[PDB]
């Protein structure tokens, strides 16, 4: 997947076909996600907060988060 991308230390990554996106908020970080197995960790389409962090699974689902 393309996931948004940001890094305190274009805003983008390319993160390899198994992965998924996070991103943690202010924004902190933004990238890769590499958990696999568990299938309830990430949502789908949504970045959803159930700190702020959310991972999900399609294309720049991580520009932004609900609760």
């Amino acid at each position: 997947a393309l996931c948004a991308f940001k890094d305190p230390y274009n805003g983008t990554i390319l993160c390899s076909k198994g992965s998924t996106c996070y991103g943690l908020w202010n924004l902190v970080k933004q990238g890769c996600w590499s958990h696999i197995g568990d299938p309830q960790e990430c949502h789908y389409e949504e970045c959803v907060v159930t700190y702020r962090f959310c991972c999900c699974s399609t294309d720049l689902c991580n520009v932004n988060f609900t609760e």
